[PDB]
């Protein structure tokens, strides 16, 4: 609760789908968070990160709860993954190709490494998308990431891929 203020996103349209990154690490009101993500016709909060409150207010707006501990710590390359699918399959499931507000520090590992997992189960070719995500920012989801997708097998979550 604070109103004013206008805090401007970061907004990422893919192929087929659309997020946004919260500049800063979460608001200190809300109020305006919600609104920013309202605004921008996303239909789903940022609680992508070290989220430790319940919704009200994004829960009675009929907003989609995204909270991950995509912010530090987090399981290993395997279980994340369901959440990754699921989210970016039910944000757009739920609302018209709207947009879906995810908390981000910085980008790095994270950054490449979280768009990885659903670049490919979207339907891109691992090799083709890290050396992408990597050629963008030297050992960007190199290390167990790589090695993950290298034995791991697309099950066709986000469409066809291969």
């Amino acid at each position: 609760m604070a109103r004013m203020n206008r805090p401007a996103p970061v907004e990422v349209s893919y192929k087929h789908m659309r997020f946004l990154i919260t500049h800063n690490p979460t608001n200190a009101t809300l109020s305006t968070f919600i609104e920013d993500l309202k605004k921008y016709g996303a239909t789903t909060v940022v609680r992508v990160c070290e989220v430790t409150y319940d919704k009200t207010p994004l829960e009675k707006d009929g907003i989609t709860v995204v909270d991950w501990p995509f912010d530090d710590g987090a399981p290993p390359p395997g279980k994340v993954v369901e959440d990754w699918l699921s989210l970016v399959k039910a944000k757009f499931c739920e609302a018209p190709g709207s947009c879906v507000a995810v908390h981000c520090v910085a980008g790095l590992g994270r950054a490449p490494v979280l768009v990885a997992l659903a670049l490919i189960e979207s339907g891109m070719k691992y090799e083709d998308a890290i050396q992408f995500i990597r050629q963008k920012r030297r050992g960007a989801i190199n290390s167990k990431q790589l090695t993950y997708l290298e034995k791991y097998r697309p099950k066709q979550r986000l469409r066809f891929k291969d």
